[PDB]
């Protein structure tokens, strides 16, 4: 899986 998909939620702001 991609650990960026679950972070993009907050990483995208």
């Amino acid at each position: 899986f991609l650990p960026l998909i679950g972070r993009v939620l907050s990483g995208i702001l």
